[PDB]
């Protein structure tokens, strides 16, 4: 499913909408694209049961980037975990 | 918590699966379906926020899928040929 | 835990005496209710655990439908319409 | 089947940890609810008998008794709210 791909966008942590005030920036990566091909027995049978008579697979992160630690303007440090995709896949 | 993501069971003949098997084997096939509107990860919260801000239009959203699969099903078909179905039926559903 | 699960069935499978080939997806509520939301439930759980009350799980909370799916309609073999109301769960809760 | 039962208990029988000599009348709902009021319960019963399948109606409080205040072996007053049934119903 090569249509399911990873895209990177350069953002400020403040663009994440998490309510933090900081100058930290990051490259945010996300998954998008089609998952029209069956990658498991389960999806094959889901299809067949349609052509016979939802739950379709989706392009999502299967691996996440490393933790990102940043300093707030309020002196509090924060760690974002599983906030950005490292690898994408149909699941 | 996306309570709408549920497991649904259907009793089928393995021949109902359209996999080409010639057997009398039957099984309870289970599949996952339902809504996953609620963000369950930092990643999904961010996607919701970037869509609202128009920096990334609503990307693959989380979907209701199996998080666990029933055990492998081994059987001999009508010609005594051995076959195994792996990750063919849902055991547990989750927004992923 | 209390969750909604579903099963594909034939209307005939319901045992209501209908003669039809129509099917449906029946959804139901099942699971335990171990959280006591009121003092009454906390007391029943304590009385039960201390054996001051004997009945298995005397009056404890049950996993039940708190909302129902749309009503099911179908035509039987005699070409008579039937509507099954509040026949399937849409949401489950410990009550 | 589903009825209210009133019994005389010591507050200490409740297992709330409070040391006291106070008592109370505790009323609870119990009994069978094998009457299928809704199509849903009719169906559950049929699926259980046909071994096709799961929780049928249960006898529960649909109304509660007034609050009960009680004194501890200390300077603190305690109050029990919705701790005793006043009316029962199969739900």
């Amino acid at each position: 499913n090569r249509g399911c791909v990873l895209t990177a966008i350069h953002l400020n942590v403040t663009d994440l909408g998490l309510g933090y005030e900081t100058k930290e920036e990051l490259i945010f990566r996300y998954c998008s694209g089609s998952c029209e091909a069956a990658e498991t027995m389960y999806d094959k049978i889901l299809k067949n049961l349609s052509r016979s008579r939802v739950g379709q697979a989706c392009c999502r992160p299967v691996a996440f980037d490393d933790d990102l630690s940043f300093l707030d303007d309020s002196l509090v440090y924060h760690i974002l975990r599983k906030h950005s995709a490292k690898r994408c896949g149909c699941i």
